[PDB]
């Protein structure tokens, strides 16, 4: 279980479904949520990325609040990444070539989304951590062009956390995950 292979398998499998399952996506755009759930989330440290988004506000949550938060957060990943896969129009991808890992516990792995018409590339640095029990590698952030998504969400949900706490943020996640995914034509 090595992050460069996993990064590449996740990518291969996602692109395959996006190319070959247009009928399913067009019959029901929320079917993108499946492609995210089956091809991308198995490699995502969903609790850890959820907890990082909470920061200070993790310590204060009851187990009940945390489990309701994480459930909401996974639904919210499927919806949000689903809505991003709605931007597919026959892009291809490139992976950073494998480095040796040595003793490193964090590794950034770039996937360049490549436009078929030679429009500008999108550089996504996926952040992989070695799990400290199992040794397995999982993604826990995405740096889109220069910017951490996790930091982007800390900043954007910070008032909602100061005003309404985890419960407020869990209500907003559930709310967004109920938005039907929309397709460009
Ligand atoms: C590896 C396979 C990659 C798939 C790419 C397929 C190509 C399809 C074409 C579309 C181009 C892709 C880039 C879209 C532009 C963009 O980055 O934005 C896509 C959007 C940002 O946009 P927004 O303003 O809607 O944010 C507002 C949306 N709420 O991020 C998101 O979902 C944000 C969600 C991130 C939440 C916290 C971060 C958790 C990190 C966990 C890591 C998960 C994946 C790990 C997998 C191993």
């Amino acid at each position: 279980t090595n992050p460069y292979k996993l990064m590449d398998e996740a990518a291969q499998k996602t692109f395959d479904r996006l190319k070959n399952e247009q009928p399913q996506i067009r019959a029901n755009p929320d079917y993108l949520r499946t492609i995210v759930d089956q091809e991308l989330l198995p490699y995502v440290q969903v609790k850890y990325a959820g907890a990082l988004v909470l920061g200070q506000y993790y310590k204060s949550a009851t187990p009940a609040q945390r489990e309701a938060y994480f459930a909401a957060f996974r639904e919210y990943l499927k919806q949000a990444y689903g809505q991003a896969l709605a931007m597919y129009h026959g892009q291809t991808y490139q992976i950073a070539p494998e480095q040796p890992l040595g003793d490193k516990t964090i590794v950034p792995i770039r996937v360049t989304i490549i436009d078929p018409n030679g429009r500008p590339p999108v550089r996504l640095d996926f952040q992989w951590r070695k799990n400290s029990q199992t040794g397995n590698w999982q993604a826990y952030d995405m740096i889109a062009e220069g910017v951490s998504m996790i930091t982007t969400k800390q900043n954007e949900w910070g008032t909602l956390l100061r005003t309404k706490g985890i419960d407020g943020l869990t209500a907003q996640l559930k709310s967004i995950s109920q938005q039907k995914i929309t397709l460009e034509e």
